[PDB]
């Protein structure tokens, strides 16, 4: 469902 965003790129997990 997220993670963590990182400006060029954004991390999402469940």
């Amino acid at each position: 469902g997220s993670k963590r965003f990182r400006x060029p790129i954004i991390f999402n997990e469940r």
